[PDB]
């Protein structure tokens, strides 16, 4: 029932449930119709693209945020009605386009509902990135179903249990008038003979107008990469044209809060990227070490939907009436909910515990329940003491034996 | 069912499904229970008050925009405890009342939801406006059904798919006594013998206190007429009471998109009328000349009721699958929805196509698929080789043979 | 005196004091380090363009809205970045450009620091209008002197009590590089063979393309409404007069620039309320019409008393009382206002301060019977506009 | 200069050094014209009404914040445009006038500039306030010089170091045509006769609408006050035009800080009233104990004006070179300004020490040096032990022997 | 004169004036007592850290944007009241801080005013770091002089173009008492026997807990971007530049102290196309290169003109009109910027302002042909950075 619809028996951390092949990579998507993805208001799809892999234009009615779990590439974002600023030099034959960004592991990037993207891998190994679509966001004024209208191609849609993308449907004698193109230029966007899928294979490189790399920008980027590795051993064109979309979330130096022995928390939302205040979005990243624990804590004002990076952890999540709803070793790859204000512990196994969370709201955040800025710590020792029939030294350690605040070491 | 109320697979443009007649003119309904009304979260209606007729005081739990079609009236909003600031001189017996606004052909008016307002046609023909309503709005509270509350007379509802008032409900005593006034005039008020329904016809002029035209001004909107009508052919009364509810959208001066041969575009939205922050509307007008196409496109971050003042064209609407879930001859006095994010295109018959849209959202906007701010133009020359599988010079005709932007010369 | 700018001791009505004359109009300024423009932080300057005068691009340091007089015309402001929406229809050769707006009387138009507009009579009377530009704007980053920065032309500059246009400072040939066009051209741009001031005239009639994302909202923001309009009015006696108020809750733009403005209509003896400004100094332009006028200040001393005349300006500072009466031909002026939602308190009607307070502490106050307070409260029942 | 206005030598805290005697009370004001004063833009006077004395309306150029040091009275601010809605029963000249505010010690009340005011005091002790005005307010488009403009009487100008008030410059005539009153009833409006100054005294109680006190707000400020004396031993009505103007700061259930030993602080700011958000003001009210210290600190983004209720204490304010411009003992009555960033540190003698700052600008904050949530608190250790060349320990004692966070016992 | 402190007669691009040697590194400043740095409201220094230096505690009354020319290092901003949460493990005496920060070559760091920081170099070269000052910022409520309140040691200020810290101003017992510390330590806040002035030489191997409700939201806001990665370019043509815009729509909170930068990299010859800053002054730090510069006001007159050199600043005055050549060694620029959100309009390009005007209003202006006027328009097709 829609009115009842967060009323949760169970939760189960989930694993992509289809796969749909392409000429140069994959999607993967979790049924959004299931129980707990609906309540979080979530659809989820994994995407891998191939070494000169393209993935064609398309827009959504739903915000999302795509996370780079592996990988390098482009992307691929269109501003309607923005000027083309990357441009050959005349110093019409010339390439020009807008503005391109480089994605790497470890990056969010917020696409806005209805704003359309294209992404290519240019690197060596796969791409890979995890799709978040906010199907109860605000921004879509359709129903609860994912879309994904396609530009280019002709796909095979990746959220529906003469062609197939939005050219397909239009009269192609009309759609040549308006382009002014002749008919079988035409009949080509509209990819009725398009046997290559969603993510198709660029023979050569792509070229386009891109600016350099590094090398002192390599140096920074293969530092960070080490630094992973050795972790896990332990007018217009200048304002709103060219916005920020993506932050490095991943980066261990970006740590928000951290404890040597427990863990980092890096947290993303409006303080740090201006375009989650109109998206109303933030974001989690967090590698706990060996055994590290997740402070227990509850989401004020927010859902948490995890994605397990690598590692595994065990998990509870607890309801209204003290029902550990969610209780289980979740394991890299899967996906699972936090659904407002339930409580929820999670404890690192010997491997360690990567994830990202994303959160349904502006700013969001937790209460913790143990660490130096927990409830516990606000209460007065008497109400403790009263409110869970214990001595007032017994109080005091409630509130003191943790010294740390959200990553605890154990 | 909700989960999936924007699944729609068949689209038709047509006129109202109801008719009410009254005393001094009709009200014309479009039933608000068909699947795209739904889907858009709107109602519309179409009134046509004849010489003389005064529409009844009444307030909608919805927030509206109005469109005035044709004719020249009079609209008198009220703002709770704003004092009243039209005033005959004493140099009460006198009249006095809130401001009152002319309203004519081509004006947009925004009523707030729970705000009273009367309108009276002082002009020579019958002024006919069309009525929007966002049914689910965050203003509306109540439910998705579109109300109207009379506040005087005895109604027909409209909508509906002793007294009929709001005053009529209350105990005749208690209303006489809290109005102070006798009881054959609070019975007076709850209207059980009044007939008329809610456009009443009046007896000789209506005399309020009213600004002179004049005249002087009387030309400019004469200047305009024969301007119109020549392309169809070849404290805080100061401040918050004094609010701007209209704005017209249908003057051909008013333009923000125009092409002589292809047809003019006007936008209406907050950075036009400041109310619109509040409300969360767009509005558009234009006026497409013969065989002018409206560059294929889709609405980003609303739907667009779109109702058609004038001419006829080819429509065709895409969903995220590529089908054309309407594709017809859309003709005057006919409506249609373009639900967000699918694709739309539009040429104008023989007779250009006039028309008013209604957008969902503050700062409704669209992304083309041609011309010179299209989409296309914003992707690498390669992306578009790779991805449609044409040549790099079928790719820069794509970019550049259409030089118009949204308003395209057939 | 900075710390004192405001300690004014004597306020006049005046007509403008300098006037520079162009091919094809005139640029009338108001001295803008009068003792009461500084302290308002306002200059003022009134223009006059001819039939086919073409008034020639510029920019200013600080906001202006302009007021337009009396004739009707086109104005075309220009926004960075933004597309051109305005072309040919094809089947480069073809005219584009940006958004064109009609001008007429009435109309007040917001122009933001920094932002170039020109504008072009293509009516039959002469185009006339007063621009008021807030100098004291958080907009201007420069100082307390009003500056136009012309791109076309060789100007004389209206704001002082071979060429000289921004493109004549740059070096020829970089420029013609820059624009990758000949060094006959780059030097066209500079303007030193120009003879005809910053209003110039245009040979038969000017053709550019007219109507019988970021295109549709930012880059088409309202910049006008028209106030002068008798229907427009927000208050209105019949025997009294009209005021229509223009701010934020009417035009956008408004909110940004942080400027109201006010157009009023007084009929034969009429008087405007007397009150004050709560919130901003009220710089005012004497349409027609003549009033008697007193401003007051914390002393209680009339610093302005006066017969106001057509053609004059007079400025009301931030909190002075102000009493106004309308001559036997009426009083009709534009007033520009130095803050956004810009608001008064009147002393006499329906809204009086006076109505507000308790019977007693009239009585108290003024050492007057309970009768005589009531009718200080209650004997003038029009609210702004009063009849004589 | 005012581009050097702020390099001040050598700082004093200042008893008033003018007063105006009036029939029913006294006015005494500091000079705005010293250099602390114009450096932090403010300007104070101090009020006294004696029992049935009433201050006669005003209003100034600049915001003002009141804190009412001792007493009980009424307090009528009126808001332009607003409807009267305190009335007497009809159940037509009857009185009628916009809403009345009970003020009492420890109250602060907001007043924005331009708006227009009245006391009264109908208790028995005497009334006083002290009044700060933010001259240098972006409100205030006049000059640095305080204004005040009475609008009944013929005040002395506290602030300047044919009748007076604002009405008594207007053309008599004009004026009774204005008010359609008799000419000698304008002439008392004018007051050329009125001997009384600005504050004046009522014969018998002055009756106007008034609610009720009780039964039991009564005992309820009881409580407060006997708290203080043991504490010194050990549409539009709705909205806008009834916003809140006053809080009371002073009552010690209201601190925000509280050490036992220590002192309590109550703190004022938009999130507390709404109005400050416009004004751009905020205040405190801290008494502290017999000893306490006031943690050092600087004020990050506000000025600090305080002014001395009652008891002493000694005081340093350290300007960016290291030089203490005021060291003193500050005592009852007196007046003294911190800059914006300049050091302060306070200690209460033995009598204790209870102020009132006003703080010039939105939200203002503080940055302690010492005590649980300072500034060596977040350096690292070892930054602490090279910065001050000082052992590990020492360093840990610097950031922890302190275990309060800004009111700190001896 | 204040009331016309921008009308500049002249200009120049120069190296920095005074020079502050301490133990391990130096601080050079620009006098901010000039003409045109009173003008644009900030003050500039150039601070360099050499290896193992740590730039002690301060905070200014005005907010700044500081730019890492070259080097890679920490920096510890504090914030009131946030807890500590980069803390040692337990299983106190164990270290415990607020967030600390890495910075690297081509980062713009956020200081709000009152902020107190520390920068630390750990790298191989000397950090050098231009750090500007908003001093006619609305959060400095002093006056137009750069104040640095040194937390620790006994610098040798800056800015003035028993030690001097604030702490040093206190009563020393009363100060230990605060504390709670003994009176010895707290002599040593007071630095007065500190001789090593404000960037002192660790000692190690300088350490602190570094990765390898509240606290998540304000007080892990973001302070820093990266502007000089050649892949953040938002315009980029490759035979001409590449330049990087910050403000607002990048980093939150530049909306709180309304700043905004930009950073340029302009090949051989490129052309910066002649421009004006609409809502902002900039101050331009040449970073390496060597460009042709002209400022044009509102006269025509060109107010610098030179050729900029590596380590040079200038200033380009609120709607003065700007244009830049490259050397041939190319042109590498950080330019501060002072109003939130700043931009330009250009005068060449597919973005200029005379593409925005009809093709008859330029030939009448300029009095040339319709086809010179579209040779105006067209003939360059770059929007900023123009190939030449
Ligand atoms: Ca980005
Ligand atoms: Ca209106
Ligand atoms: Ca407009
Ligand atoms: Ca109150
Ligand atoms: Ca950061
Ligand atoms: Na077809
Ligand atoms: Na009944
Ligand atoms: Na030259
Ligand atoms: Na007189
Ligand atoms: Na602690
Ligand atoms: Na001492
Ligand atoms: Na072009």
């Amino acid at each position: 029932s829609p009115q009842n619809q967060c009323q949760l028996n169970q939760l189960q951390a989930r694993e992509p449930d289809n796969r749909i092949q392409a000429e140069a990579g994959q999607i993967e998507t979790w049924n959004f119709n299931q129980g707990d993805f609906q309540c979080a208001g979530v659809a989820a799809s994994r995407i891998t693209i191939q070494r000169n892999g393209l993935h064609l234009p398309s827009y959504s009615n739903a915000p999302q945020l795509i996370y780079i779990v592996q990988g390098r590439g482009v992307l691929g974002a269109v501003f309607s009605g923005c000027p083309e600023t990357f441009e050959e030099s005349q110093q019409r034959q010339l390439d020009r386009h807008q503005k391109t960004r480089r994605i790497r592991e470890g990056d969010v990037v917020a696409i806005p509902a209805g704003v359309a993207y294209w992404s290519y891998n240019d690197g060596d190994q796969e791409l890979v990135a995890v799709n978040l679509f906010h199907v109860s966001s605000d921004h879509n004024q359709l129903d609860q179903n994912p879309r994904k209208f396609y530009l280019a191609g002709n796909p095979e849609n990746e959220f529906n249990q003469n062609g197939n993308n939005v050219f397909s449907g239009f009269n192609t004698q009309l759609l040549a008038q308006a382009l002014n193109v002749n008919e079988e230029t035409a009949r080509n966007l509209q990819g009725q003979n398009d046997n290559r899928n969603q993510i198709i294979q660029v023979r050569g490189n792509l070229d386009f107008v891109q600016p350099p790399r590094g090398r002192q920008e390599r140096e920074h980027e293969e530092r960070q990469q080490e630094q992973l590795q050795q972790e896990r051993q332990q007018g217009l064109e200048e304002t709103f044209c060219s916005l920020r979309l993506k932050e490095n979330i991943g980066n261990p130096e970006r740590a928000d809060i951290f404890s040597p022995r427990a863990g980092r928390i890096s947290t993303l939302n409006s303080h740090n990227l201006p375009i989650l205040r109109f998206l109303r979005l933030s974001a989690e990243r967090g590698f706990f070490y060996r055994n590290g624990i997740y402070s227990p804590h509850w989401n004020v004002n927010a859902h948490s939907v995890v994605y397990v990076i690598r590692g595994n952890a065990r998990v509870q999540v607890v309801n209204e009436n003290g029902d550990a709803i969610l209780d289980q070793e979740v394991q890299q790859g899967q996906l699972f909910i936090v659904p407002q204000n339930h409580g929820v512990i999670q404890q690192a196994g010997n491997q360690g515990f990567e994830y990202f969370a994303f959160k349904t709201e502006e700013n969001a955040f937790i209460n913790t329940l143990a660490g130096r800025t927990s409830f516990l710590r606000a209460l007065p020792d008497e109400v403790l003491a009263n409110a869970y029939q214990i001595s007032r030294e017994q109080a005091r350690q409630l509130k003191y034996n943790r010294q740390e605040t959200i990553a605890l070491s154990s």
